């Protein structure tokens, strides 16, 4: 095969959503959803009376749902959040601006987003494709928490002041807006919860937001494949316009992102209102796409194989990546894998490599890592692998406490 799409939808569910899962499942394709619960509770500002059927119908579709938190930072919008707040935010346009402000409140919102879901949808955990709770994408981010060794952040993606269009308008990648750290410590506050986050490589939107239908300009098939195709191992999330959807720090060729694009894009924009005739025109286009893009030799997949599940029978080699139970690894030799000897905390056939910075045992810790252990920081002073009885200490030579 060519390369392997990872199609991603923003800002669902909403009534949008359900033309979008239905095209999805005419071209046989499964794809992944970062919802923002409050279209539930009616107070996003879309079309959104369907949002529960929507959901519904992307779990029995098999669809993943992810995480996108509940609001989409849009309390950080207006003064006082509420029922109109959605309402408020898109009246000045200022989504992009205060994004984030208090880490905690922010990433909490990310739980909340939890809660709703399975308040709506009260059987939602017994999806194997409800997925909410270990896969997470920050509004407004391209930001990135895979494994220990491929992290990165959009150093410009929200402001204190200016949005990027407008005059006077600068973005400082090695002192960052506020905004900007906020979003960084958010990230780290979930990996260390155990999410992953990702961001993408291409964005299928409004060639023109100029227009009177920004919508109508989205991308053609033929050429948004063109885009895709010029993306593919191209460290596209660093070269990527606008600037503010920029991961400056991606590391380029990192093994995981090897022979894979993901697409953002939004089921709003496939809508026949307020952009403009969405269903009618981009539709066809969704649908054509999908068939050009396998015909070029390109397959889809989703979100929770990015990283792919540990399986027994498959031959891995040193340094090879997977997921088990929500945790990343990386193999420390070359082998088949075995069904009772899986990766864990005491595997020696695999260390953890989440992107967590709290000590964990069983990681490959490198000279100048830091960690975080009961509330204290420290420096490891030589590479090891982490085990239960050299966790840091202020007698623990392994480590200098900070
Ligand atoms: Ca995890
Ligand atoms: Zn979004």
């Amino acid at each position: 095969t060519k390369g392997t799409i990872y199609l991603t939808f923003d800002d669902g569910p909403i009534n949008a959503s359900i033309d979008v899962i239905n095209v999805l499942n005419q071209e046989e394709v499964k794809a992944t959803f970062y919802f923002n619960a409050w279209h539930l509770d009616g107070i996003g500002d879309e079309n959104e009376d369907r949002a529960l059927e929507a959901l519904k119908l992307a779990l029995d579709s098999g669809h993943i749902v992810a995480n996108h938190s509940y609001d989409h930072m849009v309390h950080n919008c207006v003064e006082e959040f509420g029922p109109n707040s959605a309402a408020e935010c898109n009246a000045t346009g200022d989504h992009q601006i205060n994004s984030y402000q208090d880490p905690a409140y922010d990433a909490s919102m990310f739980a909340e987003n939890l809660s709703v879901l399975e308040k709506y949808l009260p059987n939602i955990t017994s999806y194997p494709n409800y997925k909410a709770n270990e896969f997470a994408r920050l509004p407004y981010t391209n930001g990135w928490r895979v494994t220990k060794d491929f992290k990165a952040d959009g150093l410009c993606a929200t402001s204190d002041d200016l949005k990027p269009w407008e005059p006077g308008y600068a973005c400082d990648t090695a002192n960052p807006s506020n905004s900007v750290k906020a979003a960084i410590a958010v990230q780290n506050i979930l990996a260390n919860n155990g999410y992953q986050t990702h961001g993408w490589d291409v964005d299928w939107a409004p060639e023109n937001w100029g227009i009177a239908m920004p919508a109508n300009s989205l991308t053609e098939a033929e050429p948004f494949l063109g885009y895709v195709d010029s993306a593919l191992n191209t460290c596209a999330p660093t070269t990527i316009n606008p600037i503010n959807s920029k991961a400056q720090e991606f590391p380029c060729g990192t093994p995981l992102h090897a022979d894979k694009v993901i697409v953002l894009t939004h089921e709003f924009l496939f809508e026949d209102g307020k952009r403009g005739m969405g269903a009618t025109q981009n539709l066809p286009k969704l649908t054509k796409f999908i068939q050009l893009a396998k015909q070029a030799g390109y397959v889809f997949d989703t979100m929770d194989n990015y990283t792919p599940n540990w399986q027994v029978g498959n031959n891995y080699s040193a340094g090879d990546y997977v997921l088990h139970l929500g945790t990343v690894y990386q193999a420390v030799t070359s082998h088949t894998a075995q069904q009772d000897w899986a990766p864990s905390p005491t595997s020696s056939l695999w260390t953890n490599a989440d992107p967590a910075t709290n000590w964990t045992q069983n990681v490959s810790y490198k000279q100048g890592d830091v960690v975080t252990y009961q509330g204290l920081r420290y420096l490891v002073n030589v590479p090891h692998v982490s085990q239960a009885d050299w966790s840091p200490s202020s007698q623990n030579t392994l480590f200098t406490a900070l």
